[PDB]
């Protein structure tokens, strides 16, 4: 039940994925002790409408209220970009950004680390980028995507963290969020086959505690638990005909964009 991209789609979503990647490069800049939240959404949004000529998904998703999302230190995701939450020397900030062009959506989140890095969110952030890239070397034209969830768990919890169970990555083209699911964890419930010119996100979300997280008064704003730091990066692929290619890689990604597993 999973959308098969046809060649044209897969371009479209190239051009989506690579304006979703450039907002997260045109952003870097003002990742500064200082800058509020709110106003790194209203950079994005203009960048986004006046210059990409693209729209934020986000926007109005389930009432969702900005542009992007911003998740700072103990916030796990859709942190609500806000004009007196500044950002502080030591903070780890998630921003996701998801544009649609032309049709087609691309998604994408990386970690800042703002100023001066603190050392355990150093650790944290460069572990959940790692499980990130680990799956995205798995992936290829066979495989399950039960081996790819099972297989970021172990990483992430051999390193002294945990992987958050209610959010995953997701299929994704025409609509935000197709088919499949894509848990970042062994469930025997899992079970997709995957094949060349599907679509999907690869998300991990990590907390440095334990597992469980809290949703906020804001009907938004998700937190750990126990106040833990927590940690998230996220790439759009096409599986191919041999590996994958992630369609939101930054200059700043180190891992290729084409992956293949060819002779
Ligand atoms: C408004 C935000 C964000 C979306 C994305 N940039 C993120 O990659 C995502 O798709 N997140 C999904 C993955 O599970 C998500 O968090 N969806 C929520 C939907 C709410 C809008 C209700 C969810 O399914 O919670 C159980
Ligand atoms: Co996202
Ligand atoms: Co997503
Ligand atoms: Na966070």
């Amino acid at each position: 039940a999973i959308s098969i991209k046809t060649p044209e789609d897969i371009e479209k979503m190239r051009v989506a994925g690579r304006l979703a990647a450039e907002v997260l490069e045109m952003i870097e800049p003002y990742v500064k002790p200082g800058v509020s939240t709110g106003e790194l959404d209203r950079i994005c949004n203009d960048y986004i409408v006046n210059e990409q000529h693209a729209v934020s998904a986000c926007l109005g998703y389930h009432g969702y209220p900005k542009s992007v999302c911003i998740s700072i230190n103990e916030v796990v995701c859709h942190g609500i970009p806000d004009d007196a939450k500044l950002l502080k020397d030591g903070d780890i900030v998630n921003i996701d950004v998801t544009v649609i062009k032309d049709g087609f959506h691309g998604d994408t989140s990386k970690m800042f680390i703002v100023g001066k890095p603190t050392i355990m969110g150093e650790r944290l952030c460069r572990i959940t980028q790692e499980s990130l890239y680990l799956a995205l070397r798995m992936v290829k034209p066979g495989i399950n995507l039960r081996e790819i969830g099972a297989a970021i768990q172990k990483f992430v919890e051999a390193e002294g963290f945990s992987v958050v169970r209610e959010y995953c990555g997701h299929g994704i083209g025409r609509g935000f969020h197709e088919e499949p699911q894509v848990l970042h964890y062994d469930s025997r419930e899992t079970n997709v086959v995957l094949k060349p010119g599907m679509t999907f996100t690869i998300e991990p979300m990590v907390n440095a505690g334990k597992k469980e997280i809290r949703t906020m008064k804001d009907g938004w704003t998700v937190k750990t638990k126990d106040r833990s730091l927590s940690a998230q990066y996220e790439h759009t692929i096409v599986v191919t005909d041999n590996g994958c290619e992630i369609l939101t890689l930054r200059k700043d990604d180190t891992i290729p964009a084409i992956i293949s597993h060819d002779e």
